[PDB]
DNA sequence: CGGCCTACG
DNA sequence: CGTA
DNA sequence: GCCG
C-alpha cells in the first residue's frame, strides 16, 4: 500500500522506474507551460509514486490503487510498456512550443509568463533575446550572460570549493556563524544546477545584518558575478578554476537559530517533497508550516523545533533522512 | 465543485 | 513577476 | 489530472 503524499514515503535518488518517471515529468513541465499547475501536479506526483516503489513496473495491473493514477497517466505507462514510447510525449517532445520553453525558463530569471509571452512574440533562440537587450531584467542580463556556465552541472569538487569560501567570508562577518550545505547535495545528489546554503548563528539575534556582510565580502575578494536588509541571495559566483574561472549559482540564506530546523527542512527539498509537506500539514493536521515555523492557527503559537526529527513528529510522519527526500 | 506550498527580492 |  |  502506497501513502497518498509524498512526505509519507521513502523516495530515494536512485529508483526503478525512470523511463516512466521522465515520461510523465515531460507531460508535468508542458502542463506548466500552458498554465495549467493542477495538470503539473498531479503529473508530478504520479511520477513521484513510480519513484518510491520497489521494483521495476512491467504491467498495468501493478498501477491499480496507486495515488495519482487515472486514466491518463495510466495510458501514458500503458503505451510505454506495451510500444517503449507514448505518443503525446513524443508529439510534446518534438514539439516547437515545448523546446523553445524549456530553452526560455532554463534561463535564471526567466519563468513560464515571461517565456510565453517572448514565444508569442517569435522569439525562439538565445540569441534572438540578446538581439533585444531591452526587454531583460538585470537578473535576465545575468543569466543570459553567464548561461553556458551555469548549463554545465555542478560537481562536488565545485561545491567543496564553494564551501570554503562562503566559510571564510561568512567567519570574517561574524564569528561563529555556521554554514550548512543544503539542497539536493544534502539529499545525496552527485550534481545540481546550482549550490544552496543555509547560514545561522548559535545565539539568537546575533545573524541580523549578517548577509549584507557576507555579501560585501565575497564581493570583495572578486567572487560575485550577481546579486541582488536581505536573508536570502540568488547569486552567481565567480569560481576559480585551474587557469581560470566559471560561473556558478550560490543561493545564501540566513536564518535565525530558532528557525533554522524549518530552513533546513525548507531548503533541502525535494521542492515536491516540500510542497507535499505543507499541503499536508495544512489538509491534515491543521497547522501551516513554511521555513520559518509551524503555526497552529488556532491556538496562535508556534511550535519549537530543535531538529528536523522534531518537525517531523509534531507532524506525525515517519522521519526521512534527507536521502529518502528525493520526491 | 474547487484545491493544488511558500515567502522573500 | 522572479527565485523555481 | 486527480481527489476530497
Ligand atoms: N534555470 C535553470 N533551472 C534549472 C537548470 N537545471 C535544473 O535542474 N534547473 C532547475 O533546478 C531543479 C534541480 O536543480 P538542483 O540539482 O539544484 O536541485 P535542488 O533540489 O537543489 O533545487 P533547488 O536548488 O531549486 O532547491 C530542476 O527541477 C529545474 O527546474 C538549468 O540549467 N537552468
Ligand atoms: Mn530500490
Ligand atoms: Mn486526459
Ligand atoms: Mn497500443
Ligand atoms: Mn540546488
Ligand atoms: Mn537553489
Ligand atoms: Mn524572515
Ligand atoms: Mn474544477
Ligand atoms: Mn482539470
Ligand atoms: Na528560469
Amino acid at each position: 500500500w502506497m501513502p497518498a503524499y509524498a512526505c509519507q514515503r521513502p523516495t530515494p535518488l536512485t529508483h526503478h522506474n525512470t523511463g516512466l518517471s521522465e515520461a510523465l515529468e515531460i507531460l508535468a513541465e508542458a502542463a506548466g507551460f500552458e498554465g495549467s499547475e493542477g495538470r503539473l501536479l498531479t503529473f508530478c506526483r504520479a511520477a513521484s509514486v513510480l519513484k518510491a516503489l520497489p521494483s521495476p513496473v512491467t504491467t498495468l495491473s501493478q498501477l491499480q490503487g496507486l495515488p495519482h493514477f487515472g486514466e491518463h497517466s495510466s495510458r501514458v505507462v500503458q503505451e510505454l510498456l506495451e510500444h517503449g514510447v507514448c505518443e503525446e510525449v513524443e508529439r510534446v517532445r518534438r514539439s516547437e512550443r515545448y523546446q523553445t520553453m524549456k530553452l526560455f525558463t532554463q534561463i535564471f530569471g526567466v519563468g513560464v509568463k515571461t517565456a510565453d509571452r517572448w514565444y508569442r512574440e517569435g522569439l525562439r533562440t538565445l540569441d534572438d533575446l540578446r538581439e533585444q537587450p531591452q526587454k531583460l531584467t538585470q537578473q535576465q542580463k545575468a543569466g543570459l550572460q553567464h548561461h553556458q556556465d551555469l548549463s554545465t552541472p555542478v560537481l562536488r569538487s565545485d561545491v567543496d570549493a564553494l564551501q570554503q569560501v562562503v566559510e571564510e567570508a561568512v567567519g570574517q562577518a561574524l564569528p561563529g556563524a555556521t554554514v550548512t550545505l543544503t539542497g539536493g547535495f544534502r539529499r545525496g545528489k552527485l550534481q545540481g544546477h546550482d549550490v544552496d546554503f543555509l547560514i545561522t548563528h548559535p545565539k539568537e539575534g546575533q545573524e541580523a545584518g549578517l548577509l549584507p556582510r557576507v555579501m560585501c565580502r565575497l564581493q570583495d575578494q572578486g567572487l560575485i558575478l550577481y546579486h541582488q536588509a536581505f536573508e536570502r541571495s540568488f547569486c552567481i559566483f565567480r569560481l576559480p578554476q585551474p587557469g581560470s574561472w566559471k560561473a556558478v549559482r550560490v543561493d545564501l540564506v540566513v536564518a535565525p537559530v530558532s528557525q533554522f530546523p524549518f530552513a533546513l527542512l525548507g531548503w533541502t527539498g525535494s521542492k515536491l517533497f516540500q510542497r507535499e509537506l505543507r499541503r499536508f500539514s495544512r489538509k491534515e493536521k491543521g497547522l501551516w508550516l513554511n521555513s520559518h515555523g509551524l503555526f497552529d492557527p488556532e491556538q496562535k503559537t508556534f511550535f519549537q523545533a530543535a531538529s528536523e526529527e522534531d518537525i517531523f513528529r509534531h507532524l506525525g510522519l515517519e522521519y526521512l533522512p534527507p536521502e529518502q527526500r528525493n520526491a
